[PDB]
């Protein structure tokens, strides 16, 4: 069969072959217990480059070995990229939520021998799912492949937006010392309330490692802890996001992307913060209108908003986040980082060898099968399409 | 009496009269049960610029219905600087670490009415400690005032460095996306093993809040800590700084500056550092040897340097730490947040009402008293002078 790889471009000065340090660090397990995944084989070397179209995820070698047709490209949106051409007879397409290629209901419609929508990483909302679920589509992603990547990306962004990281190294730079300029709005998060919108692998690791800074913790979700989690970490439950928002110098969201929460930060929400809370999102960036939380800004309504997701992706090089006033904004990285694409790229791996072989997909990395949402897709996700506003990635001009 | 206080410049804006938050969080105590300060009164309103020019610590309706005059300036370099003029009668001189007034053995010598140097914040390395001690002066600090907020701020450099912040948000911010340009030296630190040389108040706390990361935590110090914290968080002993080097991904600098750790980092033993470690240094800049960072950084030996302390203070304008490659500097700035220098104001008046009512100073508090080492000084600090090239810090020019 054939499959489409999506992927980033590969750095602008090249691809490399050798890295900053030698090896990746052990880990035997996720904290749920589930296991890390189980190809049968992988064919890269772990921390190397994978995500990138010169990397390809290590999938060359296996799939034309079977006599499959691999495509390579990074060219994905706008109506005459390489995607566009290839859609008559993909049967697996595959890309990451980092570089994301949106299967709109159109393109779905397009596609008559699709069968595997595959997410290398977490977060399918870039696939219509109302869609998907029409047409007999299989979504698959690689379940808990960087929840802990993600849960330090969230703790790195509160501390430096809280203690003014990236306006302080400028003076650094630029030949200053500027002590005074630097600290006008540097605070300790010690002692502060921070909330986090769901409480599932990201959120609950979010909470365990603000535990020991002695901030009060707070959250919200469809369901509560266990009564044992909750006295663990003296957790403050709100029925309600809306309920929790007032309660917190910090709010972090932690929660999937689909009709229910599209848009939940708003003009109208933003209202219900704190005067100068601090606001980070590394969920999804359709969490946010995005001009409500340049105002919120502007008007010190918010002291401080950090995340590395957009809406688009790639964002225009105009997109208003980018150049916001007390902004700790990155692209999306948290979940790409060497470490985590070694994961995903034998999530990859193992989901492709149960597709090609007629076994069953794990479970927990079932998002959309059969007519329906199925395994980790239910519990966390409604019937429903994100993706509306997608073309206008196709303004992102390379620098 | 005279009073010399030295603080740094207002924000180049000007001195501001609100904030981006209304109040700061309540905190009843530090970890190890000490009190917070308790001065029998304070005359500004917490969450305020203190330590800044126009700020005086909020020393000076205090001290003047008393009958002393307070010198407040930012002019402290040099030898036409206004501390200079002011030593010949300054009964008591009061510095921060962030901009300290250096009280070398020459400048104690012109000081024939000095009885107390008073260190507002932590480490007070930049006084002659043995000339100190040879002219009976007094030499106290402001015990635990800032040592949460140091552990923050070295947690915040450790993620920083290692996933790759700061070129992340310059990718953002001018405009790109760069997915590969950013990851191609992200990781997490989840598995890692990273030391701390000394497990004092700060050293604790880092290693308290790098547990719940899953990073395998390693200490080296003076003596060990209680069999009971070493199970409790799993540690690693190293009977030496030199053989726990090797051991890190990631080493943590937490100990005093004094004759016996000036210099400790140097060409030598970085070589016993693993290829592509990390070091992060918020403890003091003389710790290391300044050129044989740049070196490390340059070969690859270190992955990446991190830190808020350099030596002299202010840095020169070409301080080579300033362009290094992969550094994540700030100027010197964990110990002064608006929260921490509430804490520091306060301690500071409690010291100044105990000296100026014939009171004891606090134990915990004292340096120096007497002829010798006192106080914490005593379990913390060497007899001797770590204050040669100070001078050096007269070369620094405002933007």
């Amino acid at each position: 069969a054939k499959v489409v790889c999506v992927l980033y471009d590969d750095p602008i000065n090249g691809y490399p072959t050798s890295y900053a340090r030698d090896d990746l660090p052990r880990i035997d397990k996720y904290p749920d217990g589930q296991t890390l995944p189980t190809p049968k084989a992988i064919d890269f070397t772990p921390g190397a480059l994978l995500g990138s179209v010169s990397g390809e995820l290590g999938l060359r070698k296996y799939l034309e070995s079977q006599g499959h047709e691999l495509v390579v490209t990074s060219s994905k949106d706008g109506p005459d990229s390489e995607l566009e051409k290839h859609l008559h007879d993909a049967e697996v397409i595959i890309s990451q939520p980092f570089w994301p290629a949106y299967l709109t209901a159109e393109r779905i419609a397009k596609a008559p021998k699709l069968k595997l929508a595959l997410t290398a990483g977490i977060g399918s909302d870039h696939v219509d799912l109302q869609a998907a679920i029409d047409n007999n589509i299989t979504v698959a992603e690689v379940t808990y492949c960087n929840s802990n990547s993600v849960a330090e990306h969230v703790v790195m962004m509160v501390l430096g937006l809280v203690r003014n990281y990236i306006p302080s190294h400028d003076w650094a730079r630029n030949g200053g010392w500027n002590i005074a300029d630097c600290v006008a709005r540097s605070y300790d998060v010690e002692g502060m309330h921070v909330g986090t919108v769901a409480a599932g692998r990201i959120g609950l690791r979010v909470l365990r490692l603000l535990a020991p800074f002695d901030m009060h913790l707070h959250y919200t979700d469809r369901h509560r802890l266990p009564e044992a989690v909750e006295k663990e970490l003296n957790l403050t439950w709100h029925a309600t996001r809306e309920d929790m928002y007032g309660a917190c110098d910090v709010v972090t969201l932690n929660c999937p992307l689909h009709p229910e929460t599209e848009h939940m930060i708003n003009d109208e929400t933003l209202k219900l913060f704190k005067r100068g809370a601090y606001l980070v999102n590394t969920a999804r960036g359709k969490l946010c209108d995005r001009d409500a939380i340049v105002r919120a800004l502007e008007s010190g309504r918010l002291a401080g908003y950090a995340g590395d997701v957009w809406f688009p992706q790639p964002a225009p090089n105009d997109h208003p986040w980018r150049t916001m006033p007390h902004n700790g904004m990155t692209p999306h990285i948290s979940g790409t980082s060497l470490s985590a694409q070694t994961r995903y790229a034998a999530g990859t791996r193992e989901i492709l060898e149960c597709y090609f072989e007629g076994r069953p997909i794990r479970d927990e990395y079932l998002i959309v099968q059969g007519g329906g949402l199925a395994g980790v897709g239910a519990h966390s996700y409604s019937k429903g399409n994100a993706t509306g506003g997608s073309e206008e990635a196709a303004k992102y001009e390379k620098l």
